[PDB]
């Protein structure tokens, strides 16, 4: 008992595995099934220190009210972890299995649902499978902790709007906002001197983050959006797979900062309810919900992503493509079109070929990307494209 | 005298400007501007240890032949030194302003160049801007260090080809290689037990790393290509700007590796001269060459560059629009081309109608990307163009 859970995860042959039975045996228990549910996400790529996080958040959710919860200065950090053995990177979701019930401030009873959310990025191909994942684990999750490593960088804001582009194509679409709440974590913060860590630093930080967008419709999809500065944990944790060592081991900065963290987001008030269509939801509809949600994904098809490369070209080879069918068209009405139309269906041709022959130099002389294998398919465009101009011989 | 000097650099108004005087007062001296050059450049984002690594380059150069060029052990880090005060954040090239000759095995006589290459990468703006100087960097460059992060992400790959590309826009095409050399340099490596610090380690993980282009036509573009994998230098060195500390307060394995990389890269031997279309270059020949290149981008146009995002929800819209005129054009001739023609230039107009209304709703209908003022710009081309099968009513 008490442990990491699996529950949606991509294979090989990129078919979205849902495993209901496990997802019900922990959130459709009578026992938490009625009770309204928060679910925090914790979300980034592998090996991002994800795992270790949790962990403290899980030694705070079982010592929650008392105590040093972050532990003995002196033992290692001992108790339940979402760490395995031989670590194998996956795409998907995990939950942990015991649901944590609390009570909030104004008297009511809650549950508590930990996701760790694990996506990939290597390739077009993982990509939008990472991205799906994203998507469902927001649209399902109360606090999504976008866990990101030294900086934001233009592909983790690029990736963020993408998984939340996914969201909206799944979901009704209302006047209220599509998701929640969202947290920028940044791990590793190394300038204290320029925005300082935690919360106050955040914000400033990520401030003048956004506004390098010529935008933050970001602010479009979150009821809330705040970012916290965390601290380099030292070399230690850093470089040590399962970590093990005292508590004294790790930077003092690094968890004195954890210590207003995971409070921040999971102390009883903090903790926030999870809701849809503007309606405070249970363990049970959720259940439903990821289910109603994967079940489209599956049906419907959810848009390739293209990359910034593969585009550049792709808009490269076309101003050239488009370039040449236009000195040709506007050289073939010149003499063709109008009041013009003097007919001989020959000359037509000769002129045609002639002119074609100028254009096709025109575009194959210009400096363009990708190489010859990739330009001919555009250079074949340019030809069955100026062959339908060429249907300009009517009369 | 001794100092690193701006040559090469991006204004807010998107203007490279070359400083020719101070690129004539260092590399085109009667001293060094007709021996054989080599140019070592060491290329990234701001703020990511470049300055640091080529100081004890100097450090390096400086004592060459000799001693612990590392120097005490219990001294700081004394000497010349690319970190100026206040450190804005530019794009473009800077080099040191003293040039070194040394002797090669082969009793060879050498000048060496460094430059710090530094670009952006905030925007689709900043990032055009960054790849045209990255391209210049490595065209005049004989071994461009480019200098990573965490990892290899699938940004930097990306952003690798890209300014690879603007390189050969702008060369004649032989069939040698374009660049010589490049090293993936990748800093706070945290993973030793699945890659190891330095070369050896750099080989392997980068091969991993490359074979997830489901390519490596990064191979195509350079004549030699390594990786070395380069530990955290420690917390101190991380979070103080401007490190001032003894070299004891740097972690050991770190220096031990600089130890390494350094003359792996600098050493007499390794030294490797600079060439262009098989023939060895000389400074003057450099600079010559640099302000050739600049020329050019300054006069023919270089691609803007399309993100993942932007074009992925073109993508997604077009299918939309595709989709949709598809099924009218269908419609369309099932009843009005070939042996059908039975005339009526009214009921013409009226299954048209009919059926362009059926499109509309059904693109309308269909989940796509950017949302209304997005898509609406798509549904305007879609009915400009059914209305362009419009003309399907000739006869
Ligand atoms: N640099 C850094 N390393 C960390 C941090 N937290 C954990 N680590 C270490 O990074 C490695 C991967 O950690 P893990 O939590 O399993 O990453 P996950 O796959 O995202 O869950 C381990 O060696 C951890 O000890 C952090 O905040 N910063
Ligand atoms: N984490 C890390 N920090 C470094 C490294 N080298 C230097 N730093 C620190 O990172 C900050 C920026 O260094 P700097 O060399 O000016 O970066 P640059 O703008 O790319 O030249 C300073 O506080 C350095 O002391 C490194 O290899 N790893
Ligand atoms: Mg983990
Ligand atoms: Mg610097």
């Amino acid at each position: 008992k008490a442990g990491p859970v699996q529950v949606l995860i991509v294979k090989d042959d990129h078919s979205f595995e849902l495993d209901e039975t496990a997802l019900n045996r922990i959130l459709l228990s009578e026992a938490v099934r009625d009770k309204e549910v928060v679910a925090v996400s914790v979300a980034g790529a592998f090996r991002k220190g994800k795992s270790f996080l949790m962990d403290f958040m899980l030694r705070y959710m079982y010592n929650q009210e008392s105590v040093d919860w972050v532990g003995d200065y002196n033992e290692p950090l001992t108790g339940f972890s979402w760490r395995g053995g031989s670590e194998r990177e996956t795409t998907g979701i995990q939950i942990w299995s015991e649901i944590f019930l609390i009570n909030k401030p104004d008297g009511k009873k809650v549950a508590v649902l930990l996701m760790d959310t694990q996506g990939t990025f290597d390739s077009q191909s993982t990509l939008r499978d990472s991205a799906t994942v994203f998507a469902l684990s927001t649209m399902i999750s109360s606090i999504q902790v976008y866990n990101l490593s030294q900086n934001v960088q233009e592909d983790d804001l690029q990736h963020l709007q993408l998984f939340t582009e996914y969201g909206r194509l799944a979901m009704e679409e209302t006047f209220l906002k599509p998701f929640q709440s969202l947290i920028f974590l940044v791990r590793d913060w190394s300038f204290p001197y320029e925005f300082s860590y935690g919360a106050d630093g955040g914000a400033k930080f990520l401030e003048k983050r956004l506004k390098v967008s010529g935008r933050k419709h970001i602010h479009s999809c979150f009821t809330n959006i705040s970012c916290f500065l965390l601290p380099h944990p030292g070399l230690k944790v850093a470089t040590n797979p399962n970590f093990d060592g005292k508590l004294k081991e790790i930077d003092d900065e690094f968890i004195k900062n954890l210590k207003i963290l995971i409070p921040w987001l999971l102390s009883p008030e903090s903790l926030d309810i999870k809701e849809i269509n503007g309606n405070k939801i249970t363990c049970r509809g959720l259940v439903e919900y990821f289910k109603a949600y994967i079940k489209i994904y599956q049906g419907e098809e959810l848009p390739h992503p293209k990359s910034m490369l593969q585009a550049t070209a792709e808009a490269n080879n076309l101003a050239a493509v488009a370039t040449a069918k236009d000195t040709y068209n506007k050289k073939m009405e010149e003499i063709c079109g109008g009041d013009k139309p003097f007919l001989a269906p020959n000359d037509l041709q000769t002129k045609h070929l002639q002119l074609k022959e100028e254009s096709v130099k025109l575009f194959r002389g210009v400096k363009k990307m990708g190489g010859e294998e990739f330009s001919r398919r555009y250079l074949q465009q340019l030809e069955s494209e100026i062959d339908e101009l060429y249907i300009q011989y009517i009369k």
